């Protein structure tokens, strides 16, 4: 009630506002992090993250990626929460910068459907320069749970609460 926010369907709430104040107010939700395939959280929602968790999630990416491997995009890995949530699903969502394309956004949504409650940004939608209509679509045609898809510009917002 205390946000601007949009019911979408029975599963999807479009939300203005930001993801880890808005995960913090829920009892029990998974947060999901628009992550790169080294998990090397240097900015944007990854950034806003690893800084909130005052640079554990990175610590723990880092031990999963030093003995591990990269993840292929499109890839998520289920980490700790760190304080944030009760876990962080990180997410490799396509670079269009690097020329992959947004139908990989099936894989990074399907992901959220064994999670009982979600939160999470528009994949793809910051630096890697997917549309957010487009990730938008790809959400509401592959996620089946309960999730807060949280966007921090009005502008965006009101085009996707159309
Ligand atoms: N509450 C909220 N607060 C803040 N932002 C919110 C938000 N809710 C939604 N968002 C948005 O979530 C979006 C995430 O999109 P991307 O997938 O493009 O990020 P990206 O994968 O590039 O990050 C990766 O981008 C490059 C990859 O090379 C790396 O530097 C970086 O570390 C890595 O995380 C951004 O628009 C961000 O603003």
């Amino acid at each position: 009630s205390k946000y601007k926010h949009t019911v979408i369907n029975n599963s999807v709430t479009l939300v203005l506002g930001d993801a880890i104040q808005i995960a913090s107010l829920l009892p029990k939700c998974i947060l999901v992090n628009a992550a790169n395939r080294h998990l090397k959280h240097g900015g944007g929602i990854a950034g806003v993250i690893n800084k909130a968790s005052g640079g554990d999630v990175q610590e723990e990416s880092d031990e999963y990626i030093s003995n591990n491997g990269p993840l292929h995009v499109g890839d998520s890995v289920l980490l700790k929460g760190h304080g944030l949530a009760d876990a962080i699903l990180h997410v490799v969502g396509p670079d269009a910068r690097n020329n992959e394309d947004a139908a990989l956004l099936k894989r990074c949504y399907k992901a959220f459907n064994k999670h009982t409650i979600v939160v999470t940004p528009l994949i793809s939608a910051g630096i890697f320069s997917v549309d957010p209509k487009v990730s938008f679509e790809y959400l509401l045609a592959n996620v089946t749970t309960t999730t807060y898809v949280v966007v921090n510009n009005e502008d965006i917002y009101n085009t996707l609460a159309t």
